[PDB]
This record gives structure tokens, C-alpha cells and sequence, in this order.
């Protein structure tokens, strides 16, 4: 939760597989 919202963070394992990140 709260990762890609800008600008994009994707450091929580969850947000990683987020297609946002990757």
C-alpha cells in the first residue's frame, strides 16, 4: 500500500511485483 503513488517508492516486497514498478 502507498508505493506508486508519485513520485513511485517500491521499496515494501508487496510493491515490487506492483506492475508500476515492474
Amino acid at each position: 500500500r502507498d508505493c506508486c503513488t508519485p513520485p513511485r517508492k517500491c521499496k515494501d516486497r508487496r510493491c515490487k511485483p506492483m506492475k508500476c514498478c515492474a
